[PDB]
């Protein structure tokens, strides 16, 4: 399965997909009691749909992704309500030592009172101390659902995400944009790369006529 | 894959595609404990467990796309199910064909009426023919399609694509595969259940035994 | 507020929760703040609209009572992010209420048949279909079956609860020349009520987010 | 109506549209009718609940203002049929407010170390994490990056707009012993407010549709 590594321990993996560019073509044509025609006229229809705001046909293309990301990234991601999610539980699972530790280059462009290297080390210390406490609590009999409240927001979680192409394009408009947090931007770029490979016509038409973000127009795949 | 079931006099329900199966739900449920699939036996058992206890989100990862031909009055009820995607034939854009649902006398099989049931079928076909001819005359005279079609009756057939996940589909079956729903849509619901059963046997059986609230599927 | 539409239709406002300030407060919570001043607050609404910050507007909710022809309702009910409760032809005996277009509805079209004749032809179908409907029910045919002979111009009634964000989507799509003329009229009524209750949001919407054309011309 | 929850949290009702009669009006439209009388209207609410006619309750809408720990909010925000606007760690400097469980939270569990010490250990990490956070911010580190060291018990604040149907789903799932104790407390507060504003609906809900366990015990 296509799997793209993100951040230091994260990833985005495509699990399954239903439909393709032609699915949208057929769904649009039913309006006129028609179906598919030719690869030329059909690709042209996708462009027409995109530039005129005919979005419902794209709801028939559905993706399911497997994602590993820090909780602070997931919190933002899960705000996209038009989708389905199933996530790893801290109430039910003993948590592993997997945290997002940003490299010094994450602070590139900002003037700091201390070396970027120090910030990275400072974050690492908090992680170590918090996880150590988490383990001490669980080993002592503290219920998992309580012990985990001391763990930081950079803890990695895992989830399945099923979303249709229309909602996915909304996600890209909002997250594959410089105003979004850099960390989720990286995930949106991976999502875009997978989208591009499975629905090339839809993706191209989207970038040329509907995309309202900036990064996908300044970054290849 | 593909399956097609004929409904009423000229309708049908066709499965266009499907993403996921019973194991998709098992996997989605297991992620909670950082696990995946296990064994054929423990997995089917997990499905019954999810159904029994109301853990419904794992079933959202199973998605179906159907192609349906049904009368407008049936489609009006169907389209009230908001958690789904639809694309339908348009009377504003397309010239409409002579295709209407004419109930057989058997539709009234059980009701005592003043005039013969055969008469009812005749009366309906007559009004349908009159309305359709009027529609054609208007169209032929240059009246815009969107206006000319307002004289067409509710039994006119329409066609649409329906993409829906298993969770919403189960809600649809609870409400439509039931004696309280109109008979005509009960027929379509039975076809939908028939296809659901074929593609997700474990989920369907678990649904029927522990969560299904309707009655016709248990008969 | 009630506005008459078409020949027998209407749009009536039943209830409303929130106002322009509801969106301001919802927006300010991001920075752990609330309301400020009448001037700063309106500027914020414009800011939200201009930059596509739409979620704050979901906290403003409206409930309308609408009477419209079924062909109009079919299009309206395609708007899934909303709540609906409608009159039932399965349960209620239907009244003689149909939308009959006036000749003026065909202005701009050259027809082989005089516009007035079109109105008459539609009235004819309505009368014959309704009479058939009544005859069937009086004979013993269940309502849910007898009503299938009634035309798409039959009037229905429904309650519609929708938040401002979904309402703006509705206006973008229906208060537009590409939408069927009949629903455009309802959209204009909906817009008028929206403007009355949330003038800042409505004005900002028209200036920076509205994608339709008619509200710009009317 | 404001109710304190946990050590520093709360649930407050901000606004509400409709009441029990809104559902009655919405339901009766099916038979082209309106309200009747107290006795008949209360009876209809029970009938709807008993037979699963849930859409009429979507016309009752509530807006709450809630302050809860992030781990509670993560569970809460999984309820998609609702609207949310929340405090942002990317844009605002975060305050020193965390949920520190009191020793009683461990009542019933067998631990090797006194419960009071568990409370003490949690406070220690919280203190260290927050200090680290402040140190980074004052050194020029962007807020969105500095906050990643903060634990899941940090309090957040949000506005929640939800209709009665979705609210009842939330109570079925959260006002239940299988839900985390912390969110059960919030659900009990939400339930109290719901009961005060829509007593007929709440009573019918508890009698015919509620699938949880605690609301039948408390
Ligand atoms: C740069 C950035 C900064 C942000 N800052 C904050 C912040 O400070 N605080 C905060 O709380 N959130 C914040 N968010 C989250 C934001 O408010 C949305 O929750 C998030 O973008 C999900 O978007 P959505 O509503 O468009 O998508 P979805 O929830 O997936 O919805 C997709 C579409 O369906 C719609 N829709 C879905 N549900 C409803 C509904 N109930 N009513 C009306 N329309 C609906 C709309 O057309 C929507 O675009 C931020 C997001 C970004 C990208
Ligand atoms: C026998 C029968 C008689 C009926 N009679 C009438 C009638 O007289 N008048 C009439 O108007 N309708 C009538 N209906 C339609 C009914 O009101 C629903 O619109 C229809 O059943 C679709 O169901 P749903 O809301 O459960 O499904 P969906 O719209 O697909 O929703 C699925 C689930 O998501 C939910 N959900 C979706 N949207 C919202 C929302 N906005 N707020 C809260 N929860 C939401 C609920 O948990 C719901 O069960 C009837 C249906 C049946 C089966
Ligand atoms: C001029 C015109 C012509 C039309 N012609 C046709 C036709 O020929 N055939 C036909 O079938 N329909 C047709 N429609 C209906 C159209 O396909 C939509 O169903 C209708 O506009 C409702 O819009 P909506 O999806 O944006 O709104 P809502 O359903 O209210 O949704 C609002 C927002 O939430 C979203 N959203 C809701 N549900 C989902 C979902 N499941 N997946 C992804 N995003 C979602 C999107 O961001 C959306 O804009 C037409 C509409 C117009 C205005
Ligand atoms: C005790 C408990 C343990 C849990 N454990 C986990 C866990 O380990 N991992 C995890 O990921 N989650 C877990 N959850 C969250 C759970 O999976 C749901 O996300 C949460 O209960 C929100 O419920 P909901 O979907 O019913 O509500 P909403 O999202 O508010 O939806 C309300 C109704 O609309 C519906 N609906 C909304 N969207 C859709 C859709 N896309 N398709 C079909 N129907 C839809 C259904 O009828 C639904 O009941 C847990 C919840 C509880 C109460
Ligand atoms: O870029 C952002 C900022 C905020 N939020 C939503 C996510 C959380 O629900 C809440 C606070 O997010 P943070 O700013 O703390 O990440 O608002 C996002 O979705 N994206
Ligand atoms: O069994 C029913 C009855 C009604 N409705 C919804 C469909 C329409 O939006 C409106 C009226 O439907 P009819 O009763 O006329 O079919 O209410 C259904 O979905 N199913
Ligand atoms: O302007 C339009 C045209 C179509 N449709 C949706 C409504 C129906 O579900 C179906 C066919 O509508 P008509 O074209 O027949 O009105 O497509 C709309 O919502 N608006
Ligand atoms: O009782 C629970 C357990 C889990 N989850 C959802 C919330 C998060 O998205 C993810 C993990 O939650 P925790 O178990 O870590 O709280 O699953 C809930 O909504 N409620």
């Amino acid at each position: 399965h296509m799997k793209i590594d993100i951040l230091d321990k994260g990833f985005v993996e495509l699990v399954d997909v239903m439909g393709n560019d032609l699915s949208a073509v057929r769904a649009a044509r039913v309006s006129f009691d028609m179906g598919l025609k030719d690869e030329e006229r059909d690709r042209h229809l996708i462009e027409y749909l995109m530039k005129h705001g005919h979005e419902t046909p794209f709801e028939h293309i559905v993706f399911t992704f497997h994602v590993k990301a820090p909780i602070f990234v997931a919190r933002q991601w899960f705000r996209h309500r038009i989708a389905s999610y199933n996530e790893l539980s801290g109430r039910y699972s003993k948590l592993s030592y997997e945290f997002y530790i940003p490299s010094p280059e994450r602070l590139e462009g900002y003037k700091t009172t201390i070396p970027p290297e120090r910030v990275t080390e400072k974050i690492s210390e908090i992680v170590d101390k918090a996880y150590r406490t988490y383990l001490e609590l669980i080993e002592s009999g503290v219920p998992r659902e309580v012990a985990r409240i001391v763990l930081p927001l950079n803890l990695y979680t895992r989830f399945f995400w099923t979303v249709n192409a229309r909602s996915l394009m909304n996600f890209l408009n909002l997250r594959a944009d410089s105003h979004a947090q850099w960390e989720i931007q990286q995930y949106a770029l991976a999502i875009a790369r997978i989208f591009k490979e499975k629905c090339p016509w839809t993706f191209e038409a989207f970038l040329k006529y509907a995309y309202k973000g900036d990064i996908l127009k300044e970054v290849q795949v």
